[PDB]
């Protein structure tokens, strides 16, 4: 008999559980609902789910009426919605982490096993009539196809909100720490078992290699001066496996902890702007406190790094991309007043989320250059030649391509997006609109609900056959986006919350963490409070270039 | 210039920091204190400082007077105060762990790495006048002199609470899932990985012997029949590494989770019980879910017995020892509303502590038979000589040792309680006097003061040389006792809290973990709710004997 489980019976995040041969319960513990599938809701519930606003309109306020801002912003009113947001969105996120690509169930293997990612839905059952559950045409839609008519740009768009490269270049850069899929072991395992903002991209992701990158004289990381500024090394020098292609010099082949940056002087950037920063902070540190050997120099320079770096993600890279009036801001101590896992643990669902690709524009400017991706990619001396400052200038002068509403992704790499899509149907990853639920959205009706329009729509009508059956993936990348936005109400419903329990979750925003001691004292903790994204870079250079995650005027 | 931090001159958990060449400060962040040293209360620290009682007086309150406690165990004021015992206790530890043996301070090594023990109280600094700090003599005292003049067992003390060896076994078996210290990577270092009651004694700490022990049918285990009774597999049966005497026949080893296990008959009498337990836990899921494959049936029994673990440790092991009026309270709900982190990571200090091998006896009783050392040691048949049932009989019935009051540890085992100082030394644990304060309790004045005996506090006096010098394990064991306790104020005071965080510092007894869904639904759960220790072997067994922590009437 059919597998009951697989029409998702279980409404507002109740467990559907196999029972004899073809019964089903949901267990609607702690949902706020109770009956046979969780849609009877409790006193509070209902109170709370009819006095609530819509999503988009609170997204509406948050983006409209600069007046009444200036005034919340420059009161305490300030912190009680960042605490709100803080708190509500978070809370959508299992926290210890529930399921992973072998375990649709709570297990301790689960719980123990770090080389998994996790997941909030469930997989789509094996035993299943249609793969995406119940809906839809029997084989799906091609992968290929549906990247050709829906995702590759035709011409090319800005993002509307001004986002630049200096943005894009970040987001590839930041998330490749926490994002790192098993080669080996395959889809829906990762080597990046900080799973989060532990900065194992410039550390690396193991003690060995760790090591091999350590200087181990003042805290600092190896380093070579090259036209009198400071880079990461050689692998001559620091022998670390990274991915450049074969015959490459290892003495070209420059070490940061993340195999892959070599890959883009993009990355490549970002790796020497944090490794200044990381001696430049070790250098402070042994000014007030000589008698520290070389270990706690490092171990304190990483957590001041790890505190910057949230502070600017949060203050800076959360802002551009909402485009908020109220101003965030990185301040563990709002989180002191409620239940709060300083625990993090990497959805597969993110991953699939954070594919940003549309961003990469149709070439890469340099003032008066004008590289196309051939000459970009994998170069090995345009960022010696150019240096920091010339290379923060241009991306920061360049637009980035709008992430939503579709034909927005180079052909260069709209084979990422093919391989996504095509990830996600080995990870059998639910229906779009069964993680809309599952992020406190209404399901969409129709193609033409999602798109906004009806030529994509009645196209992916008769492709999908139906939209519970559109997948999560395509789903982010079509749906329609608010002008003078950068994506859909999707993707900040649905990555809001991964996002921000990945920044708060990190146990030094606890109680027991967040203390100047941890950071050596005073200047360390300041040094973190301050921590800008103009600082981190004109800070480690000689000159000051337009530093910003968005184009001038 | 010496050390600053040798002196342990900050007061209740502030953090001594070295700065410049000779100065230090203190972080008295959160602690309640202002002030250099930290000794300046803030208005609510005084009042709550100025109304608190003492553990002598909380100690008096659970342990006398019945007719109030019998009436509280009938209210909701059970539930009231059983919460405050939890939030009390638990948050002493701190969470995120700080220290381990390499780094005195917070790093993110020391976050992320879970191989090593972390540790409450930093290591006495490597740059102090004495190993203690700075109060004492050149050389603590001969470690084998400690021992045999203080520790050695003299004539037998039974416990005055009536404890057993069914208790005894029960404690070895149980912490021997957290505390496998490497003989390999050396003091400080962990094997068992979870942390915590993850049952790895049971499954192994690895997924490769989890696997070798695993029958891959039903979600079983391997087990063998001799004379009719289940009993773990044999080694060529289920291959894992097993410590066993070379020369014993390959057919007479028996493989478990642990081990060590298969040394001991009381080990081994445990986990075959539990590993029946499992393979019931199976047969009542697979009735319930035949649709069930063996790794989810496999995965939920699991989390059926970590579940049943913490309710019998907690309302009969940890009720034993406290002999409190109390009915001790397994009720994950309890911390539901309140700042609690539902993890746990392992301390030197816990392991140091749960040395109790004062516990065992002279010889082993077994109904007629009396069993010397030399003949329950490695004792490989006789498990199956007697069967479960004639075994926990009697260990039930045999008295177990007093494990505080001093002269306690039988000649056979006293060789352990000597390492155990010796590593005291090698992690350059803090003196007595100062975990006293961490625990929130006053230091003792002198030698006199800590035994409360005139005699053998006066060796000590010149042993030592300054109550300060104090080790940690010693002043543990000689400590005085409470009117008729197993283990003096400290024990108890130091004990608890690592106990407490231990069990529900679990991710099962999370909001998110404790649904009936985690264990497969009400049957599941209900066996959790409603284990006993009793039932753990009398529902495995042909017959039910004698089963208890306390000897008979
Ligand atoms: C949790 O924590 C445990 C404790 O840290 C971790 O186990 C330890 O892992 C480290 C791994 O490095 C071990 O550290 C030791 O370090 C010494 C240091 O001496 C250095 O040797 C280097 C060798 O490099 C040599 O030269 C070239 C270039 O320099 C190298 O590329 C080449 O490989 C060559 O051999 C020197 O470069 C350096 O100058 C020093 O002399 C090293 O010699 C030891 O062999 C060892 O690696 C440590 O011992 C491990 N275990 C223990 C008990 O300490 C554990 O890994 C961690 N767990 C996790 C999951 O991360
Ligand atoms: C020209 C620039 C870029 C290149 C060359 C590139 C290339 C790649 C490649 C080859 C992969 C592996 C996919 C596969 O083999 O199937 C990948 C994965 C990924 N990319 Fe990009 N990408 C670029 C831009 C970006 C940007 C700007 C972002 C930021 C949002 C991003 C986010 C990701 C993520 C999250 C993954 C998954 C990582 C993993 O699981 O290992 N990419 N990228
Ligand atoms: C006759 C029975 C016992 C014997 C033969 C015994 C002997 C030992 C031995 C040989 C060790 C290992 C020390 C080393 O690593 O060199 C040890 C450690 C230990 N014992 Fe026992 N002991 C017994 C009973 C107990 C009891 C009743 C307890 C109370 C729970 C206990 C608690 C511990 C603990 C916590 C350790 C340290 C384990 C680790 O660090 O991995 N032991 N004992
Ligand atoms: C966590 O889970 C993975 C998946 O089970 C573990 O890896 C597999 O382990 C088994 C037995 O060791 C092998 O047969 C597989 O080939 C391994 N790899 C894969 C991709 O399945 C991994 O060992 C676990 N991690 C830890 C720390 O135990
Ligand atoms: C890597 O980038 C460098 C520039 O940083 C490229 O060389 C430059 O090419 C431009 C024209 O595209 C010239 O105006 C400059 O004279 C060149 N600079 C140097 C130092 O040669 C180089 O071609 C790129 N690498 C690849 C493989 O295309
Ligand atoms: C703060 O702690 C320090 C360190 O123990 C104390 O400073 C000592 O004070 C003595 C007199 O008691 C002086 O002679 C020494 O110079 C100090 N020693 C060190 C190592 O600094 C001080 O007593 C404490 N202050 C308070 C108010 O408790
Ligand atoms: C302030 S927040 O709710 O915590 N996050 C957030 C809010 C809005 C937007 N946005 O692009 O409008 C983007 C936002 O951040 C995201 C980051 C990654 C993925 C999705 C949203
Ligand atoms: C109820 S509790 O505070 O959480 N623990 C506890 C309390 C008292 C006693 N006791 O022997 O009186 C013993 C106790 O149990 C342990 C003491 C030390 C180590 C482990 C358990
Ligand atoms: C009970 C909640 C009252 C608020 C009604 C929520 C639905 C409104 O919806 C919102 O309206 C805004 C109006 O300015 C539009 O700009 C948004 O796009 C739209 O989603
Ligand atoms: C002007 C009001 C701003 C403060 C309210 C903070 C709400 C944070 O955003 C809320 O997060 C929830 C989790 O994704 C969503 O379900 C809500 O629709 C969303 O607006
Ligand atoms: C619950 O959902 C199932 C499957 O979605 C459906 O068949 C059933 O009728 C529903 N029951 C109730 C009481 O709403
Ligand atoms: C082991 O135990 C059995 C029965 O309990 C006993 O007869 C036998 O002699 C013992 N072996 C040793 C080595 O003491």
């Amino acid at each position: 008999p059919v597998n009951p489980c697989c029409y998702y019976p279980c409404q507002h995040q109740g467990i559907c559980v196999r029972f004899g041969l073809d019964r089903y319960q949901c267990d609607c513990t702690r949902t706020g609902y109770s009956g046979p599938n969780c849609t009877i809701p409790e006193i509070w519930t209902w109170l709370r789910t009819t006095l609530r606003p819509s999503p988009s309109f609170i997204h509406f306020l948050l983006t409209h009426g600069r007046w009444l801002w200036d005034f919340v912003n420059a009161t305490f009113i300030r912190d009680t919605l960042m605490r709100l947001v803080l708190t509500v969105r978070s809370n959508l996120i299992p926290s210890p982490p529930t399921y992973n690509i072998a375990h649709d169930y709570i297990s301790w293997e689960s719980f123990s096993n770090v080389s998994y990612y996790t997941r909030i839905l469930p997989s789509v059952p094996r035993d299943c009539p249609t793969p995406m559950g119940t809906k839809g045409k029997k084989q799906l839609p091609d992968a290929e196809f549906l990247s050709r008519r829906f995702l590759l740009r035709r011409k090319f768009i800005p993002d509307p909100q001004g986002t630049n490269l200096m943005f894009a270049f970040f987001a590839q850069h930041f998330t490749h720490q926490f994002f790192k899929t098993s080669g080996k072991m395959g889809p829906g395992f990762t080597k990046a078992l900080g799973h989060g903002v532990d900065l194992g991209h410039i550390y690396g992701d193991n003690l060995e290699r760790q090591y091999q990158l350590r200087l181990f004289k003042d805290g600092k990381l190896k380093y070579q001066m090259l036209n009198g500024e400071v880079y990461p090394p050689s692998v001559e020098e620091a022998p670390v496996l990274m991915h450049y292609p074969r015959g490459i010099p290892p003495q070209s082949q420059m070490a940061v902890g993340q195999e892959v940056f070599g890959l883009l002087p993009g990355l490549m950037l970002y790796a020497t702007i944090w490794l200044r920063e990381h001696n430049r902070v070790c250098d402070l540190l042994k000014a007030e406190h000589p008698t520290w050997g070389d270990e706690q120099l490092f171990q304190t320079a990483r957590l001041i790094l790890i505190g910057e770096t949230i502070k600017i993600v949060i203050e800076e890279y959360v802002q551009q991309l909402s485009g908020y009036f109220l101003q965030l801001k990185f301040d563990p101590e709002l989180l002191f007043g409620a239940q709060f896992q300083y625990r993090n643990r990497i959805a597969m669902e993110f991953n699939q989320l954070y594919h940003w690709h549309p961003l990469m524009p149709d070439s890469f400017r340099v003032g008066p250059q004008d590289y196309s991706y051939e000459q970009f990619l994998f170069n090995t001396s345009m960022l010696v030649d150019y240096g920091v400052e010339a290379l923060v200038d241009a991306f920061s002068r360049q637009p980035a391509g709008r992430i939503g509403g579709g034909r927005n992704i180079d052909h260069h790499i709209l084979h990422v997006a093919v391989d996504v899509i095509k990830e996600s149907r080995v990870l059998r990853l639910q229906p779009f609109n069964e993680y809309r639920k599952r992020f406190g959205m209404k399901p969409y009706t129709s193609f033409q609900e999602l798109t906004g329009e009806k030529e994509m729509a009645a196209e992916l009508e008769e492709l999908y056959g139906d939209i519970d059956a559109l997948e999560f993936y395509p789903g982010l990348l079509l749906e329609k986006c608010h002008p003078n936005s950068i994506f859909g109400e999707s993707m900040i419903e649905m990555g809001a919350p991964f996002s921000l329990k990945g920044l708060l979750g990190n146990p030094i925003c606890s109680p027991e963490y967040w203390k100047a001691s941890t950071f050596g004292g005073e200047v360390g903790f300041n040094l973190v409070k301050t921590a800008t994204l103009k600082k981190l870079v004109c800070l480690n250079t000689k000159t000051c270039p337009y530093v910003s995650f968005h184009v001038p005027d």
